[PDB]
């Protein structure tokens, strides 16, 4: 190839990025309280509606084998995306609380639109990171519970004993800038692409798990994961070696206070440039709008994107937000 | 001052004074708790014990009751909501989808809840009938007194007072066996906690620190008991004598499997049926069961046999009901 790779450091992962200064603790004792404020029921409501997907009322559907590409956004990470026969889901999350407890950690304010039940038939799963609010053991079980082998589980170096763990034989480890397939679907083609994040999930755990973006490289359509990552070169590179993808789920949320999320997580604006570097056609905005990991209001990331677009010289066609369930055909 | 079960308290913490109990317990384990029952894909469920949504959520109006009567809606295991004189109560409010300590282990719920709390009327009180994860729903307190406020009225038993307001809950009542309190507004009706044969257990060595038992909610127009978890005793003809005749009753009629093991905690349908007779109501309704996987028997059984110990006493299923999950049903007094 020639984008560099990684490469980790004397004992855990290093970015090996430039952007990438210190600063990685919690949210238990330091800049966790908030300026969000979110309350009212029907102001949720009205502000954040949830929409009951279609794959409910009239299953039947799914499939989109056609020639374009149907989404669905079911929080935070939790992207359904119909693509070239395949049917693929990202960070799943389905609980309330993204915590390793029951008693403290974040809890939605938006309910997941679906239930696993309720879910089409999932082929592949994808993973950015271990961070919860990226992977949920309870989530995790219950899929291989209604699935099972059939069930694609790509994820990051350093993950497959969970999985496995958790009881799943399904499971594909990968360094970014590595690349694997769905057997019987072989023809499409997935790529742990680089990114800009950290792993932890317990104690000196740090980083032991590689973190990164996923780029599903498809016959017919393409499509990107960022997932959880701050401003890094990569992403051109990404944009250069594969691309121009078709739509591509940028995250838009988690970003104040800027001076210490900065390095780990974009800022909307952040993320029209990854619009950019990425060469998609068009995004979705992951992240936000589920649940309060920092202290930016819960409705100013869509806001500053659609700021961020009119400054770059975009329109909202290009860089869309989804309603929580919404789905969104795009037949190239 | 009729002879009435009082406590109820040896060595440190509070016994069953009734004599048919036997401390013996094991505590659940999903050993003879995860699977003799074996419920298959969703689907298969959904045909068996297909999950309603509440009248409320359509039409969130008509939610009072009008008096003259009794609304009742069975939410899940034992969380049940009772309308009656301008009150709207709520009982062992359980929404969460695990009922244990930890998210890596414990039972989960096989029927995903009716409603949301997001999505419930104007709470005015809710029971709790004994401290076990299946009943006392750490999330559920958490999201009520978030919804709600002083508003919200939690009735517990003895020694629960400080893990409520350890909660953040500040409208909290303990009570004792035979003990009577009241909603702050509404005075006509008056709320008892009764005698009932169970135990109580959230952590090590608190064993039997808070007390279990029953509530008998005696209001101007409609008198109704709620069992809460409990072994067959004669606490219930106290109670069914005391107060009473009572118009509604929620029994429970499953997780009681290993006879030998669970008859000093737990009723099986033919106790039921006796538990519905000793309390002298007009109707009882099937609470426990369906829910959780907390005993071996299958999860279909305990409604079978709560028929056929119906048909032994001689009464139909009119008398004693069982409701789907989230299907509520009014009824009319004299
Ligand atoms: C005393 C013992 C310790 C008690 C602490 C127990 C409570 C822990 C609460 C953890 C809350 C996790 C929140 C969800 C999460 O993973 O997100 C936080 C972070 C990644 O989130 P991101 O979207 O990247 O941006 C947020 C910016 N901070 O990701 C993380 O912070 C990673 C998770 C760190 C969790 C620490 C807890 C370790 C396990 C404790 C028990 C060990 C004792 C036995
Ligand atoms: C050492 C580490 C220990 C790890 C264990 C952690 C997992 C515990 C899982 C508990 C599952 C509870 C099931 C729900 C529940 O409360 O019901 C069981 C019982 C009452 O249930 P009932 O309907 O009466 O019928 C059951 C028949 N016996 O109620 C009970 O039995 C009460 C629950 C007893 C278990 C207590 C939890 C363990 C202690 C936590 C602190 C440990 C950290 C230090
Ligand atoms: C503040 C209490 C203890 C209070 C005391 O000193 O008595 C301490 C005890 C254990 C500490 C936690 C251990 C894990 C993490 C270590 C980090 O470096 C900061 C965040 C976390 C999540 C800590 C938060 C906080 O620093 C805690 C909760
Ligand atoms: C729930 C127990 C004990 C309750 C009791 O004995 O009454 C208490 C005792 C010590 C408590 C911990 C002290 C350190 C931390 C302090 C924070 O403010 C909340 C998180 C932690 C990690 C606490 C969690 C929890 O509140 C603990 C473990
Ligand atoms: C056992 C009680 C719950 C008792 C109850 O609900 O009444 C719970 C409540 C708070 C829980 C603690 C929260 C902080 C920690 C989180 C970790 O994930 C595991 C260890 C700790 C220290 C937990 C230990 C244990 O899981 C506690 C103490
Ligand atoms: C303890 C239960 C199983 C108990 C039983 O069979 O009854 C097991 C089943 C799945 C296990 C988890 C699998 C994923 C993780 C593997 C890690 O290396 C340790 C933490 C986790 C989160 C494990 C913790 C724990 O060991 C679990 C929850
Ligand atoms: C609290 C027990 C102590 C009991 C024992 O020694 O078995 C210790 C011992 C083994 C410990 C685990 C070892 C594997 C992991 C190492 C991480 O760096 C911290 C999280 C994990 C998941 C640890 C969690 C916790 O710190 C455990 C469970
Ligand atoms: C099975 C392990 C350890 C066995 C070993 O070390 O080989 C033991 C050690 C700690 C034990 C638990 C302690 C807490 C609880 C005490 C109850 O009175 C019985 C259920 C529980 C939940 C116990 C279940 C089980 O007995 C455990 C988990
Ligand atoms: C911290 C990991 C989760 C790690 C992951 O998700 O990968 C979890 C997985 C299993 C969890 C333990 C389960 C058994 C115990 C339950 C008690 O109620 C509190 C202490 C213990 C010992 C728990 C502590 C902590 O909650 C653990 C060790
Ligand atoms: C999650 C850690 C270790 C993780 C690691 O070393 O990678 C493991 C190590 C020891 C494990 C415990 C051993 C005793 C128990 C055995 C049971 O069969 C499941 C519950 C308990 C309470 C276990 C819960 C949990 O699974 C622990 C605490
Ligand atoms: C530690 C958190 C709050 C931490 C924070 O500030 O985010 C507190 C807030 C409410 C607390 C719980 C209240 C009910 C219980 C009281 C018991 O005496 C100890 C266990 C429980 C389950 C407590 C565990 C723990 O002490 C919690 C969960
Ligand atoms: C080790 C700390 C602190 C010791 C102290 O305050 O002296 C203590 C303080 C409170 C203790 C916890 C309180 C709630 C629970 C009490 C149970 O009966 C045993 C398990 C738990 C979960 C306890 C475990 C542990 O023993 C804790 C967390
Ligand atoms: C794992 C888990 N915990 C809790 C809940 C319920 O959330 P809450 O108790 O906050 O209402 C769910 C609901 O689906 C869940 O999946
Ligand atoms: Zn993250
Ligand atoms: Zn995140
Ligand atoms: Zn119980
Ligand atoms: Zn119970």
């Amino acid at each position: 190839s020639k984008k560099g790779k990684d490469g980790r450091f004397v004992n855990p992962w290093p970015t090996w990025k430039n952007p990438s200064i210190p600063n990685v603790l919690r949210w238990l004792i330091m800049e966790k309280d908030h300026s969000s404020v979110p309350s009212s029921k029907e102001e949720l409501d009205k502000e954040l509606p949830v929409l009951k997907p279609y794959f409910i009322t009239n299953p039947e559907e799914a499939g989109v084998r056609e020639a374009g590409l149907r989404v669905t956004w079911l929080g935070h990470a939790t992207v359904m995306v119909e693509m070239d026969e395949l049917i693929f889901l990202t960070d799943p999350i389905f609980s309330s609380r993204a915590s390793p407890s029951q008693y403290m950690g974040p809890k939605r304010f938006r309910r997941s639109p679906c239930t696993i039940s309720e879910l089409p038939p999932i082929d592949a799963v994808l993973i950015s990171h271990n961070h919860y609010d990226h992977l949920d053991y309870n989530s995790v079980i219950a899929l291989n519970e209604r699935f099972g082998n059939e069930l694609r589980w790509f994820v990051p170096l350093g993950l497959l004993d969970w999985m496995q763990k958790c009881g799943c034989e399904n499971v594909i480890e990968l360094d970014w800038w590595e690349e694997n397939c769905v057997p019987g679907h072989d023809k499409v083609t997935f790529v742990f692409t680089p990114s800009q994040h950290w792993c932890k999930r317990t104690l000196m755990d740090d980083n032991k798990v590689l973190w990164g973006s996923w780029s599903v490289l498809g016959p017919w359509n393409r499509f990107f994961f960022a997932g959880d990552t701050g401003y890094c070169p990569a992403f051109e590179e990404i944009g250069k070696r594969f691309g121009p993808f078709d739509l591509a789920a940028i995250p838009i949320g988690a970003y104040e206070p800027r001076w210490f999320m900065k390095y780990q997580h974009v800022d909307p604006e952040e993320a029209v440039r990854i619009h950019t570097d990425v060469q998609t056609k068009k995004s979705m905005a992951i992240h936000w709008g589920t649940f309060a990991l920092a202290n930016e209001h819960y409705l100013e990331p869509p806001v500053k994107l659609n700021e961020a677009l009119e400054r770059y010289g975009l329109n909202a066609e290009d860089f869309f937000v989804l309603k929580h369930g919404e789905s969104r055909y795009l037949n190239n």
